[PDB]
């Protein structure tokens, strides 16, 4: 069947947010203009909401297998399409790793039985992610692997990432790295500054992030090939990525929804929901993450998507595990605390979350073109709704934005045509 | 008491200009054109350079251990031949100068043979094992002058920031050699065309630059003086260059054979081409020389690391890293980078001078009237090959063997006595 998309608005390949139609016919999209007329082809009105592309995450955490408990591949995809995304990037720290050709053979099967949304798999740099050895990354290539990456932890080898990197440039591929200095970490589990003075905990310093992003870049330079950094969180670390860039060398960077929005100061007291990695940094490092997002240092906007049960984040700061879920606040919470704040205008939000991520790992997507595949996402940016975790639909409800009042909620969701999910109440 | 008559100096301002000079009790008492001084002994230089006493921050007197090499004596000597008055000894003997034990009796063997000021560093790690921390408190009020484990690098990153916090609540600099081992990949040379063309194991240019990256960034956070040995990539110069733009209290250091040579340059797997770190690309040299210009390259430092013939004969594999420096520095210098152009004669003198003096705080370097008279006479005129067998040093082991060179040093003073001149 067809559909016609009325009344609605969206954002031009100028710039310029605009009110247009758009037309869909056999999952790609016919024709994007205003006044459409458009016989046998359902009609739906919008009443002016934002027409936007599905949105793409190219950092998430699907947990199955292994981890089902947590997450599984039906929920999370499920919940991804709520938050707008049409192609999200599972992360390779399950059980079993995607290693070999069994594991992301057996991976595509479930991604192709029981996704909601596209599903892109990262194939592991090293086996088991334990950094002695290396995956065969031709294999992985061959069965559709997204990029290389140890994504939960560091390569600690540089011998190790300077091989992945020679393999990976080669294959016209990307290393994409979580960095992090194992001997610098000092058992912390929040950031190492005024909050861990005060309750007395042991911090995580700046300088375990951005000693292996300084590495990393220089390898990354001697093999020529593209490296991207995963969720920057430090001022230290931003700069790197400055210098870098001004030398004309393949490097990109991402940061999280509560990167750009929270700070140690925001964290009222020991509670696990504010407990992720890399932590909630200083004053200056917030600051600096925001300037490197508008003067082009850091590229795109990624969730790291990381969900965990209630019962595991139950028990205390010290030992609850690292990680909050992050689908289904991702565009409220930034249309809100961003956009509407004059910190960085729609247009911007929508690029970060879109075009930016695809064009920088080569995707067909994040666009309203007219002849792609017709991934679209419709946004209401008027209703005010409080974020409440008992009504998400991923099994995921580690979250530290309850109760914060958001507008910019997806309200419908389209994959190739097929409806995904869809709001009560159009 | 002396007096200088008839020479040519750096004055405070920049040019250079015709004047003498008188010591008296171990002092430079006036610095001024035609002195007089009735009962004072003449030296008339005929328009030679008077130069002050050259400062060289990278040293190895391999006394402990290392005797057959090199001795307090026979290095000294070859330091004043070469225009040096102060020297600064890594702690790469055996034993390590790591503890109150071995530092003293160091210090004691400088007092007892040493021809000019020996400023001994002192290890961040005891025996160089790079597990434990020395007590840089005690190093610190026995004279250690810095804190380094050069010959190797410093592999785990905790240490070298606990090192640097602890450096700098003491106002003392910490000294590195960059080496990723990982990354040596058993090499003797240069991971390029030379390694390629004679089928050697080659050490690649990113086994130097990962350290520095590394290093900056915890010497920001610790807010330390940390200074980069013998700098000899192109990236490595760029961090530095970033460093010194974000404000980071970063230094560095090049010596003379990595300002003169490259892979380029090596005739064949000759022994005396082998040093740490190795002579690698013709672009990496032109970023030493650019690096040297706009400031981002501080110093001049010889890391005079002297062998014995048999040693280096054993074959480029098996050979160890370094080449004798003191005695052919100012010479090299001069010929290829002042005569050419390069530098001017005020920058080679500063390099060599005030320079590494105002880096790590010490008051020598400059001819001004109350300074210790710290002196050097320096030939511009006169042609003469280098020759290793005229060295003084034990170390014979160079490339420059049969260069032409002007620039050479004809006398130097050490706290007004005389500690060399050219017996010809
Ligand atoms: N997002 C997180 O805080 N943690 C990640 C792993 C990691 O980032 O180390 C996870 O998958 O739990
Ligand atoms: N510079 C050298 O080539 N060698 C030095 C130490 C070193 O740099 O490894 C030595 O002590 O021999
Ligand atoms: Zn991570
Ligand atoms: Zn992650
Ligand atoms: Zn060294
Ligand atoms: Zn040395």
């Amino acid at each position: 069947m067809n559909y016609l998309f009325k009344n609605g608005r969206y954002m031009n390949e100028e710039g310029k947010i605009v009110a247009t139609d758009l037309l869909v016919q056999d999952g790609k999209i016919a024709k994007v203009a205003e006044n459409i007329t458009a016989d046998n082809a359902e009609v739906i009105d919008v009443n002016g909401k934002l027409i936007a592309p599905g949105l793409v995450d190219v950092h998430v955490h699907l947990r199955e297998p292994g981890g089902e408990h947590k997450e599984t591949i039906e929920t999370g995809t499920l919940a991804a399409a709520k938050g707008g995304f049409t192609t999200i990037c599972a992360m390779p720290n399950t059980r079993p790793v995607p290693d070999c050709r069994e594991h992301m053979e057996d991976l595509q099967n479930r991604i192709k039985e029981k996704a909601h949304v596209n599903v892109l798999p990262y194939g592991a740099i090293t086996v088991r992610q334990a950094g002695s050895e290396m995956t065969d990354f031709e294999t992985l290539k061959e069965l559709g692997a997204f990029a290389f990456t140890d994504d939960g932890v560091g390569v600690q080898d540089a011998s190790m990432m300077l091989a992945a990197m020679k393999r990976a440039a080669k294959l016209n591929m990307a290393v994409v790295a979580h960095c992090e200095e194992n001997t610098l970490i000092n058992k912390g589990c929040v950031h190492e500054g005024k909050f861990s003075e005060k309750h007395g905990l042991n911090g995580i310093p700046s300088v375990c992030e951005s000693v292996h992003i300084a590495r990393d870049i220089l390898l990354a330079e001697a093999a020529d090939c593209h490296y991207h950094v995963c969720h920057v969180s430090t001022k230290g670390s931003v700069r790197v990525i400055r210098d870098a860039k001004r030398a004309g060398i393949k490097v990109t960077a991402e940061v999280t929804p509560h990167h750009l929005v929270l700070c140690e100061d925001d964290i009222p007291s020991a509670d696990p929901n504010f407990k992720m990695n890399p932590p909630l940094r200083g004053k200056e490092d917030h600051e600096a993450l925001i300037e490197g997002l508008l003067d082009g240092t850091i590229d795109m906007i990624a969730t790291d998507h990381a969900p965990h049960t209630a019962e595991e984040k139950a028990q205390g700061i010290e030992r609850a595990p690292f990680g909050i879920t992050g689908f289904e606040t991702a565009f409220p919470l930034l249309y809100t605390n961003l956009v509407k704040k004059g910190i960085i205008t729609l247009e911007q939000l929508i690029q970060f979350l879109t075009e930016k991520p695809a064009d920088t790992f080569g995707l067909e997507a994040g666009r309203l073109k007219e002849g792609r595949t017709a991934d679209i996402t419709i946004i209401d940016l008027e209703q005010e709704e409080e974020i409440d975790p008992t009504t998400f639909l991923s099994k995921g409800k580690n979250t530290p934005f309850a109760g914060w009042k958001c507008q910019g909620w997806p309200v419908m969701t389209i994959v190739g045509g097929k409806i995904a999910w869809q709001k009560e109440s159009a």
